[PDB]
RNA sequence: AAAA
């Protein structure tokens, strides 16, 4: 099981391309947040969705309506939402209001909850850009200076196997093997030479 | 001097709007970073930003293109743009690529710099909310076993005087003074009422919401 | 839908 929780503007045709590339299931959650009032392009598109449900088996959409005055009072009524959505929370920040999505991706941040964001290029085409609640979670971790040399290390020899990363870093090989381990499960790092991706470089930039 | 970091679509009237709503200063650094290559409908919104600027002694803008393959390869160009930028930064996600503009929130959450963030209704209407690395430091602080209870009790009293606080935590007047005057500060707490209640105020809502 |  999966939600979707995406904002609606006047084109349903990016949320229908979202359920069908991820296998929308009739059992997902689909919450669609809109703005108050609810204009006449929003209606309609989200009465062609409707409209579309029962041919695809897909959820019915729980739509919720907020008023937008400031930040806070709109992000409560969003988090309100998030902590109560089964995870993994699927959104696509292509379609409704700015305001809207900056809150969705704020508050699926700050929620801890598992996510994968997608965001493409408006006027369609191949552009589209990806991430996830551990994507996140690496770029925000506090790394001490052992793990900092350890991915130093690794960003100046472009790669380097478990026995001579150990002799190298004056590490025992079962403690490093442990730390390696520890790493590649926040997705910074691969591997039997260990190697650096391009999420330990944003890493290493962020921590220099 | 502060850093103004945005892209650009096919409009620049945003931006204007923004650098006169938050006082912008001919020292200040204007950074504006765009697709590569740049085309036509955005070279013509930044010479008609230039122009503009021009008028009014605003900060000229250092123009970076940025070719988008995938989220990290691209978060790192923006990351090196980030690290150039004297503080506080300020950006309007309400202009240009919904890619680009997700970069750089995220980037600039992730540099752990000052920022301030302003979004705002982009199909005809007015509203236009707000939020800076504050918001983002008060969600995700790790707050204390004490201080979690201090704000679980404003939570479910909606709002208490000192005197009542400080028996219901067991704690002396004076302490509990000096704590809510810091959360105060810090942005998470107010004194609602007339009789000087102390209650979580709109961020300390959306706190207690993730603790509990 | 680079101003839902």
């Amino acid at each position: 099981m999966k939600s979707y929780f995406v904002t609606m503007g006047f084109n349903e045709t990016f949320l229908l391309r979202l359920l069908n590339e991820t296998s929308a299931q009739k059992e997902d959650s689909l919450v669609i947040v809109v703005p108050s009032p609810i204009v006449s392009g929003t209606r309609a598109a989200i009465e062609s969705l409707r409209a579309q449900i029962s041919r695809l088996n897909y959820p019915p959409p729980r739509i919720y309506e907020i008023e937008i005055t400031d930040f806070n009072l709109a992000l409560s009524k969003i988090l309100d939402i998030i902590l109560t959505l089964p995870e993994p929370i699927i959104s696509d920040l292509t379609m409704g209001m700015r305001m809207i999505n900056t809150l969705i991706l704020l508050g699926i941040i700050v929620s801890r909850k598992r996510f994968t964001v997608y965001v493409r290029d408006e006027g369609g085409g191949s552009r589209v850009i990806s991430f996830n609640d551990n994507t996140i979670r690496a770029l925000m971790r506090d790394y001490s200076r052992e793990e900092m040399k350890l991915l130093n290390v690794l960003y100046e020899t472009k790669g380097t196997g478990i026995t001579e990363l150990a002799k190298m870093l004056d590490k025992s090989e079962k403690t490093l093997i442990n730390k390696i381990a520890e790493l590649k499960k926040f997705g910074i790092l691969t591997q039997r030479k260990v190697e650096l991706n391009e999420l330990g470089l944003n890493v290493i930039k962020l921590n220099k």
